């Protein structure tokens, strides 16, 4: 059993910048990769962002060059590093991960995100 936890979320002017927070908790250690999700409203949610134990990342186009996934072991934690934010990029962002050799998926509460003003 694995649980995940967001927080960072907020309202922030276009061009600002949000740091999203996963922290893990139960048998984080067998934890394969995690990643990041978003939905925007009347939208299905979107993939956005990936990382390994090892910390090889991989980013869909629509973040490339904007976002940034980071994890740190020793506190359980996956990061969202949200910069040149845009008024598309107003969504719910869910993270993820996937545990026991992959055949099994745990997921955030989600934490919003406004992108206005
Ligand atoms: C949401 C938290 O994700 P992460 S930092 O994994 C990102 C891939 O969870 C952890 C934490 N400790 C670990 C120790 C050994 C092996 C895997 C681990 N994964």
């Amino acid at each position: 059993e694995v649980q995940l936890v967001e927080s960072g979320g907020g309202l922030v002017q276009p061009g600002g910048s949000l740091r999203l927070s996963c922290v893990g908790s139960g048998r984080v250690r067998t934890i394969n990769t995690a990643g990041w999700y978003r939905q925007a409203p009347g939208q299905e949610p979107e993939f956005l962002a990936r990382i390994t134990v090892g910390g090889t990342t991989s980013y869909a186009d629509s973040v490339k060059g904007r976002f940034t996934i980071s994890r740190d072991l020793a506190k359980s934690t996956v990061y969202l590093q949200m910069d040149y934010l845009k008024p598309e990029d107003t969504a719910v962002y869910y993270c993820n991960a996937d545990f026991d050799f992959g055949s099994r998926t745990a997921w955030g509460q989600g934490t919003q995100v406004t992108v206005s003003s």
